[PDB]
């Protein structure tokens, strides 16, 4: 067919400094593409307020020429006044980079001597330039290779990218259903070289997997039992310099016990509905743990655990509002249940009893030692699992993976002549990344 021609633009509102007292008390800004609004911050206080907020606009049509941005006062006075604006030609954004400036705010009303103030955008203005999908084939066929070499000299070459080429490796193993193979060898290899708790490729790419398929698994074992906690007025605190006095202790511990045993049950049975490749991913990790440290028969419960509950269930019981659990925050009352709930369930998750440390929790020890053997039998049991799938836009990723090659091809050209088995195919990789880009700028001579 022919090419395709992306645009997006991408804006960081920062702050704002020195906006005039006389017409702001909460400001806030709306965001034009020309003059078309599109979006808006929130209203932050005083003069000098703090957004830090981020827009993404995919897909610009091609007769936008300029952003500008409009700051009101949000009140009730009135209608929120139109008091300052900024405006900002993509003509003036160099394409791919991303800019860092203060602008000089002009007014929609006469000021008579009063300085208008400035506002900090930081903005990255690009165009994609997409192939046809039959272009990239035999790029993609280096990329979903077995031993994955060049997956391995992509992560070694992205120091900052590691978020970024997560996301478009992740996209498209998952758009060719081949995820298991990326996660397993990856996971594999990160265990083999040392566990986990540096943020490697193989973590963040777990993490984003599982942000992605994990979902109902935690609404269906933590929404429930969170719930109840968040309606409650029964006091689980068993640290005597935060109770209130006139407070049985006991009680305190009776009730925190009945919200664990109920929420350990609840997690045991929503297994069920993790999906079984993550459940496979699970077992393979079982396996490569295995083969390393045969004799530490604990570390093969050790390391799921430390995705299912560390990174994935206690996290969501201490924030639960970042998982779409519940929208409203805990009270104080339920946000120390939670607290407590969740190092209940941290400690018994890491098959271990509260200790000297923690002198107040060794009411909770009893319930642990009683549940380690269950938890040891859950765990093994979730990875002992021997189209309805997600797709991406293939030729968006591909071309968004040649892009990262072109620009780290120096770097990978150092990797391909280094001895290994890498060698060849890292070879190739340079071949067709060439290849790519003389043929890229053939669609581009041809308009």
């Amino acid at each position: 067919k022919r090419l395709r021609q992306v645009s997006s633009l991408v804006l960081h509102i920062e702050e704002a400094h020195k906006l005039p007292v006389k017409h702001f008390t909460n400001p806030y800004c709306n965001i034009y593409l020309n003059s078309v609004q599109v979006a808006k911050t929130h209203a932050r206080e005083g003069q000098n307020p703090v957004w830090s907020e981020e827009f993404v606009f995919d897909d610009l049509p091609p007769d936008i020429n300029r952003f500008e941005i409009t700051l009101s006062n949000k009140t009730k006075k009135s209608k929120d006044p139109d008091i300052l604006f900024m405006r900002c030609q993509l003509s003036r954004l160099q394409k791919g980079h991303a800019t860092d400036e203060w602008f000089l705010l002009s007014s929609h009303i006469p000021l008579k001597g009063i300085e208008p103030g400035s506002l900090r955008v930081r903005a990255r203005y690009s165009m994609e330039k997409i192939m046809p999908e039959e272009e990239y084939s035999e790029f993609k066929e280096l990329i979903l290779q077995k031993e994955l070499h060049v997956v391995y000299a992509l992560s070694h070459v992205c120091g900052q990218d590691r978020t970024l080429l997560a996301s478009i490796l992740l996209r498209i193993f998952l758009h060719e259903k081949l995820e298991s193979l990326l996660l397993c060898t990856l996971n594999d290899r990160e265990i083999s070289m040392e566990l986990f708790r540096a943020t490697t490729l193989a973590s963040t790419l777990m993490e984003q997997y599982m942000k992605a398929t994990a979902t109902q698994f935690v609404h269906h074992a933590l929404k429930d039992s969170i719930l109840k906690i968040m309606e409650s007025k029964q006091s689980c605190e068993l640290s005597p310099s935060k109770l209130e006095k006139n407070e049985d202790v006991n009680t305190n511990l009776t009730h925190l016990l009945n919200i664990l045993s109920e929420l350990v049950e609840k997690i045991f049975m929503a297994s069920e509905i993790l999906p079984p490749t993550l459940r496979y991913i699970y077992g393979c990790l079982q396996k490569s743990v295995q083969h390393k440290w045969p004799t530490n028969t604990t570390m093969r419960t050790r390391v799921v655990s430390g995705f299912v509950f560390l990174r994935l269930i206690c996290p969501a019981i201490l924030n639960p509002r970042m998982f779409n659990i519940i929208s409203d925050s805990p009270s104080p009352i339920a946000a120390r249940t939670l607290i407590l709930v969740a190092k209940s369930v941290q400690n018994l998750a890491n098959l271990v009893e509260f200790g000297a440390k923690e002198p107040y929790m060794e009411g909770v020890n009893p319930f642990i030692k009683s549940n380690k053997h269950r938890m040891i039998m859950f765990l093994d049991e979730l990875g002992n699992v021997p189209t309805e799938h997600s797709r991406t836009d293939l030729s968006r990723d591909l071309a968004a993976l040649h892009e990262i090659c072109v620009a780290h091809s120096d770097e990978l050209r150092t990797l391909s002549n280094e001895r290994g088995a890498q060698q060849h195919v890292l070879k190739k990789l340079l071949a067709i990344t060439e290849l790519l880009q003389q043929k890229q700028n053939q669609y581009t001579k041809t308009n």
